[PDB]
């Protein structure tokens, strides 16, 4: 679903971590350097995480409630500074291009035109940065 | 090193999480019910964990310093006892064989013939319990 702040792959669910409020369960993995967990769920999701290496792709603007286009680069490592809620630690496999980024817009989905490669996590003025999908996914 | 209490993978390595937790919201992944814990490093490694079968393997026993040779079961879940620490809790993605096993010695490898693939996590009556690291990687 276009605008469902998440990720559902199967019986899959890639979620952004402070997003995380549930219940414990088995299959709960978890990427503090990342923000991201990943869970099993009782439904199952339509979306797909694609091993490719696209750049021209398309996310998920909540505060617009529209999709904007963009171009995107792959960061092996990045300084992600401090804001109120968690410090300035350093996050991997980011994807960064230009777009608008407002409070409440983390789990909109990057995609290109094989499926989901990821969601948005952080991002600055004029600039949003996406957890890397891929990597945490198996072909 | 066959000595060494730790996989470690390219720029990963992969540790107990019940003893290396300290810098939890720095490691790149975290498996709450299997144990295990992955941190980044500069430095690259040697290891190698498959994508196979194996049953019949070897794993080093700390408190003997050696080899032992080992036949592996594996469980999708077994339920450990209470030491001094973590009482009574259940483990998922296992692997018991027959062999001894004391306090101390954890991260201790378990290898088939084609790389590691499981590393000390539990010990009781001779039996000793690994992560299946094969559960945890990509081919
Ligand atoms: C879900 C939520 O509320 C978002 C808010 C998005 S609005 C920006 N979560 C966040 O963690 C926000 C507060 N994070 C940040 O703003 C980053 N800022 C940042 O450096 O990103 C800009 C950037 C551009 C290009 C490459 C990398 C980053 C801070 C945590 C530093
Ligand atoms: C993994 C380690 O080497 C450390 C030593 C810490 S020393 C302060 N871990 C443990 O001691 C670990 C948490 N406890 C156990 O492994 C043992 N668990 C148990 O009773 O089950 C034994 C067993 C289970 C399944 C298969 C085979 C054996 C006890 C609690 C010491
Ligand atoms: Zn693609
Ligand atoms: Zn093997």
């Amino acid at each position: 679903g276009p605008s469902d702040m998440y990720v559902h792959v199967g019986n899959l669910i890639y979620r952004n971590l402070h997003l995380f409020n549930s219940e414990m369960h088995e299959s709960i993995l978890v990427s503090y350097s990342s923000d991201l967990i990943i869970y099993r769920t009782n439904t199952v999701g339509d979306d797909y995480i694609p091993s490719c290496d696209c750049t021209q792709a398309t996310y998920y603007c909540k505060h617009k409630n529209r999709y904007f286009p963009i171009t995107v680069t792959s960061h092996d490592w990045y300084e992600i500074q401090e804001s109120e809620y968690y410090p300035k630690h350093i996050q991997y496999n980011l994807l960064i291009g230009e777009g608008p980024c407002e409070p409440g817009d983390c789990g909109g989905k990057l995609l290109c035109k094989h499926g989901v490669i990821g969601i948005v996590t952080a991002g600055g003025d004029n600039h949003v940065a996406f957890i890397d999908l891929r990597h945490f996914h198996c072909a």
